[PDB]
């Protein structure tokens, strides 16, 4: 359902090849492997830890977390299709896992992850539905685990144009402020909850994807055709316009349980 509208539109195997041909080999959003190493920078794990990464793409984030730090790494994606590309990425290694599943409906024991990881993936919930994967991941964090989020955002809606609407109308996206989701975070009990506007690492991390694809344009013709090039382009760049005016919104989460 929500699962055939993401395979049958934004996430079919071509739009994921596409999409990774610019974020970077097996990684499917925002500065693919070197936003990675900067948003784990400061995070302390080891061969012990369990990681559960929400919504885990390609799989390019449970590698690095496994390579990083030696840790058992699950990610949970709602498209079969896109795990499928995952399982082909890795191979004999028994700490590395992905399944195909709704987060929402997936069952975990309480206390039992380090970490709990997204990327640019809880935009695809309903508000209803943020607030109830919250309270999950709550349950699911060990009492000394952590939190660590980074998800589209906006402004208000009261303060959107008539493009932006359309975007987030036709991807439905639920995209809210960092402040209010923040405040689901605090709601849910988390503890130490930082929360960052990276839109401006955010724009620096568009302005090199965008350049790396008019660079490599003859390439990626073909590989898939001039239609998806300019759609591709033209969706950059709008992202690019829109982070620089603070429209649209890349949000930093790190939280604790305790
Ligand atoms: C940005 S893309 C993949 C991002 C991946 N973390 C990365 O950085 O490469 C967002 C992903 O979230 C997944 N997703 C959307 N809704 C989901 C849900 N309810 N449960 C699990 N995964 C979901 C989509 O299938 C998609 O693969």
């Amino acid at each position: 359902s929500d699962k055939t509208f993401l395979e049958n539109n934004q996430y079919t195997d071509e739009g994921v090849k596409v999409y990774e041909f610019i974020f970077g080999e097996n990684y499917i959003s925002s500065g693919g492997l070197e936003a990675t190493k900067k948003i784990l920078s400061d995070i302390e794990l080891n061969e012990n830890s369990k990681v559960l990464d929400i919504g885990s793409g390609l799989g390019g984030g449970c590698m690095y977390i496994n390579e990083k730090y030696g840790a058992h790494t699950h990610g949970i994606d709602i498209c079969s299709n896109i795990v499928n590309m995952a399982n082909e990425r890795v191979s004999g290694n028994n700490k590395i896992i992905f399944e195909a599943n709704d987060i929402l409906t997936k069952e975990f024991p309480e206390n039992n992850f380090d970490l709990i990881y997204s990327r640019d993936a809880i935009l695809h919930l309903s508000l209803e539905n943020k607030n109830k994967l919250f309270q999950k991941c709550y349950k699911w964090l060990k009492p000394t685990g952590t939190l660590l989020i980074t998800d589209y955002c906006a402004t208000e809606k009261e303060n959107w144009d008539d493009e932006f609407k359309e975007y987030v109308k036709q991807r439905k996206y639920t995209l809210i402020t960092v402040e209010e989701y923040a405040d689901i975070l605090t709601a849910c009990n988390f503890k130490n909850v930082v929360s960052k506007d990276l839109s401006d690492y955010w724009n620096q991390l568009l302005e090199v994807e965008h350049k790396y694809l008019h660079e490599n344009k003859e390439e990626f013709l073909k590989l898939f055709s001039e239609k998806k090039f300019i759609s591709l382009d033209d969706g950059w760049s709008r992202k690019i316009k829109d982070s620089k005016r603070k429209m649209q919104r890349w949000g930093y989460f790190k939280a604790t349980k305790n």
